[PDB]
């Protein structure tokens, strides 16, 4: 849970990256909320297509 806070405020802010939001969805698949998950997902491909 300690993760999410930071993903939310550093990522969004300098790296804007993918990577980040592939391990935010793993993440979220760990600790079941899968439709989080895919909400976050849909997120990164909406910022970043390829």
């Amino acid at each position: 849970e300690a993760i999410k806070f930071l993903n939310e405020r550093c990522l969004k802010s300098f790296p804007i990256c993918h990577k980040f939001f592939l391990q935010l969805g793993q993440i979220y698949h760990s600790m079941g909320n899968i439709e989080m998950s895919r909400e976050t997902y849909l997120s990164g491909t909406r910022l970043v297509p390829n």
